[PDB]
């Protein structure tokens, strides 16, 4: 597409929509909340606000990299908001999937307005894509191929435009049954060991992640008694998340990573490979 | 090595021992109890008494082959005992997995006892091998190659001296948690499922098994959501069980597991294959 005259009438189009007001964004590492920022930061420069929540849930480095890449390399006013504690607390001792993701998204508009108010935004940009505050939304009109295009663009790092989707409760909805810092910790770094190993084989699924089961087992080294964590791997090929297929991950892919998780992780005691597609299965376990 | 002699020796022996007393075993379907029931049945006929108790967390078809085989073929003096009521009554609200072990124990000793008792037998024949009543154990000097050698001298099925071996709890301890008829019912087809398709591949490994984890997921059954169970496929190749591996199994061989299951099964919304070696895991999960 001609993205060089796309760019120009999309910076254009927030210029004047906004003047010479304060918009704000909410910051993920997600390739359409980044595409978002950098078009309206092109329009906009200091006026626009990233807003880069830290839920504690996130993956492995992301908050680093969001800092590095927002702040540091596109130059962009970032406001990084430490909400662990927040979250952590309103999640506590909540089992029902529902619930934890009802009260993730409560939690994260709580903390959200909080900064906003303290900014004295008109606008909200948003990275909606096809299909208070006002709203811009200037990525409306394209689809996900198209996004990811003009991401690379933009000059946006190859981390975000090809990432893989992440949800917005992120570790949360990984663990199954209440959440709690250890809990996310272990798997936060079974996570980090997956993807890891994916990338070195050259995988390149729509999903690949790992869940803490809750189930536990004894094992036949050290303390025969202690009761250690179960961890399922789950990666899925899919064109657009409808429907999937169980990746056919090779074995020895598979041998690493069971080997990595409970050499690295030692609260880890089993590891489990997710071979059901979707249907019937859900992609997440949550 | 010579099986005739040994079999008229150890049958002489046991005469020689029992003269015309009644002796009892207690049958597992195992290989030593099988083949320790049929050298005794030889030697003393009718006074051999061979109690099989229905625990009821045996598998899909395995009481009507061991009673086929050892009343009907084998012509033993067979007391099948349907105990299913005492075991799931007695493991109610029981969780940890070395009490419901020692539960199940306790409860076969007390349905042996109470059956030995009005037999009036002078002598418990076991099959201990290599390396109130009078115990005689004429595998004592085998070991567990041997004993196999020897079934299939006796005349016992391939389908118990070939058998993988199954625990004395079965499938109790294959379901994490409370063991209750309806868990019991769910992994009992989910085992059969896993072992036909391993016999379907020509595959052998050491053991072959589903466990029923407790995870609820979220299906659909008709026009609507249900929450639904989790099986873990355990497979596994080993020597003797010393170690094992995670057993190597190909793809389609994975994927008739995870479709049958699913399919069959509809109370089962995810298939997970155990992918850790022993050590670090134990083989089963509790």
């Amino acid at each position: 597409m001609d993205w060089g005259r796309f760019v120009e009438e999309k910076v254009r189009e927030i210029r004047e929509t906004v003047g010479d007001s304060k918009a704000i964004i909410a910051l993920s590492g997600g390739v359409d909340s980044s595409t978002a920022a950098v078009l309206a930061h092109k329009a906009i420069g200091d006026r626009l606000h990233a807003v880069f929540v830290n839920t504690g849930f996130l993956r492995k480095g992301e908050p680093e990299f969001v800092v590095k890449t927002f702040r540091d390399e596109f130059g962009m006013n970032l406001h990084y908001v430490d909400a662990q504690d927040r979250f952590f607390s309103a999640l506590k001792g909540v089992t029902d999937p529902e619930e934890k993701r009802k009260i993730i998204g409560r939690v994260f508009i709580e903390v959200f307005e909080e900064v906003a108010k303290k900014i004295g935004a008109e606008y909200l940009i948003q990275g909606t894509i096809a299909p208070n505050l006002k709203l811009i939304e200037p990525l409306r009109d394209l689809y996900k191929d198209e996004v990811r295009e003009l991401a690379k663009f933009l000059g946006l790092p190859e981390k975000i435009y090809n990432r893989m989707p992440f949800p917005g409760p992120g570790l949360a909805v990984r663990v199954i049954g209440e959440v709690t810092p250890e809990k996310i910790r272990i798997v936060r770094e079974a996570n980090a060991i997956v993807e890891e190993e994916v990338e070195r084989a050259g995988l390149r699924p729509w999903q690949a992640f790992a869940v803490l089961l809750g189930v536990k087992t004894v094992g036949v080294q050290g303390d025969i008694r202690a009761y250690k964590e179960t961890i399922a791997v789950r990666i899925v090929e899919s064109i657009d998340g409808m429907t999937a297929n169980a990746m056919n991950v090779p074995w020895e892919v598979l041998q690493r990573i069971a080997f990595r998780i409970t050499s690295e992780i030692p609260e880890v005691g089993r590891v489990l490979y997710d071979i059901t597609n979707k249907p019937p299965a859900t992609i997440e376990f949550e």
